[PDB]
């Protein structure tokens, strides 16, 4: 019920820590849920050490009936009709002279509510390419126009997964546009540029972290279903973005000991917010085989059976990609009630985490406006 929310935090982590690797100090913006799900997809198509190798990776090992408790989720939060827009383009795309086994095609689109879509990659992989980026297009309602460059397919790929998502929602407590005010992000401790900073005065659950000098706000999401969470330092302490520290003590645990009600107080906070756009896109393989996934990249050592009797066949691309906007969008008179300031002008983590399970939908580091 809630093994799988800890299992798919768990590889956030690891995932965001691991492409921290390779840029520690830029913006990242990643859905986690999306990829952990894309790839239990995956998964269920995967025998013998591929099968494992991804399992301990995603941590599935510590997850009883899978698929069954990834189904269930999905369907709650995909939602008819929440709020907010979340619009996912979850495919997997095989060359067209492969038999795939009927019953997989019927395990992930009832599992997952996604296809094996095939192609033409042997002959015709730039209107393959091109019938990809128009498939994502259509399903991000035009916000993903060309998922896939030119050159990232081939005559020589055989399995593709593409993972697009947009996610725009309204506030439950909407910012005032005459408010949002022209200021200075600072990116590190020697350098600013302006952005456009919103500002509210409103109640929000809020937490200090003593130990790290580090603040934690809740700002929900119209509806109450979606939560954003706000990991902002005091001030930047480093010789970088001053989310090092910070980074460095990221586990479950942790999370969980910031963020529970436990450790958050209903407050006044004068909440100073950049109005900000983050759409990156991430190849995955090399990370997700640094993370333990070898074999189903290795056209010899795979055993992808549970999806195709065929003998050459492996994963060529696995292709992430989120969009968020953040904007001022959305729908006490106590004297007691303490005062307290929440002005992210400086490298902050954050993530949108569904409430109900505790599952996280969406992480990121705004570094770098």
């Amino acid at each position: 019920m809630e093994q799988l929310s800890s299992a798919n935090t768990r590889f956030a982590l690891d995932l965001f820590l691991a492409l921290s690797e390779n840029n520690p100090a830029g913006n990242i913006f990643i859905s986690p849920f999306s990829i952990s799900s894309a790839m239990a997809m995956v998964f269920l198509g995967t025998r013998g050490n591929t099968a494992a190798q991804l399992s301990k990776t995603f941590h599935f090992n510590t997850v009883e009936e899978v698929h069954s408790r990834f189904q269930s989720l999905n369907a709650d939060i995909n939602k008819r009709g929440a709020s907010y827009i979340l619009k996912l383009a979850n495919r997997l795309y095989g060359e067209k002279t492969y038999n795939f086994l009927p019953e997989f095609l019927v395990s992930t689109q009832k599992t997952y509510g996604a296809d094996l879509a095939s192609v033409d990659f042997q002959h015709a992989s730039e209107d393959a390419r091109k019938t990809i980026n128009q498939w994502v297009k259509g399903q991000t309602e035009g916000k993903i126009p060309e998922l896939l460059a030119s050159g990232m397919v081939d005559n020589m790929t055989k399995l593709v997964l593409v993972n697009a998502i947009y996610f725009k929602g309204n506030w439950k407590d909407k910012f005032m546009k005459e408010a949002t005010t022209n200021a200075p992000f600072r990116l590190n401790k020697k350098d600013r540029k302006t952005v456009k900073m919103m500002y509210q005065k409103k109640k929000f659950a809020y937490g200090y972290i003593e130990d790290l000098k580090c603040r934690v706000l809740e700002l929900p999401y119209q509806g109450e279903e979606l939560s954003m969470v706000i990991l902002l330092p005091d001030d930047i302490e480093d010789e970088s973005t001053g989310l090092k520290k910070i980074e460095e003590q990221l586990t479950l645990e942790k999370l969980h000991e910031w963020t529970k009600p436990e450790n958050l107080d209903f407050i006044e906070v004068n909440v100073s917010l950049p109005r900000f756009k983050l759409e990156e896109s991430y190849t995955l393989n090399s990370d997700l085989a640094r993370l333990g996934v070898q074999d189903l990249f290795n056209s010899s050592k795979a055993d992808l059976s549970g999806m195709s009797g065929a003998r050459d066949i492996f994963i060529s691309k696995i292709v992430h990609k989120s969009f968020v906007e953040v904007n001022e969008e959305g729908t006490t008179f106590c004297m007691d009630d303490p005062e307290e300031n929440f002005t992210a002008d400086h490298p902050f983590l954050f993530f949108i985490r569904h409430n109900s399970s505790g599952s996280i939908l969406f992480l990121g580091r705004f570094s770098s406006p």
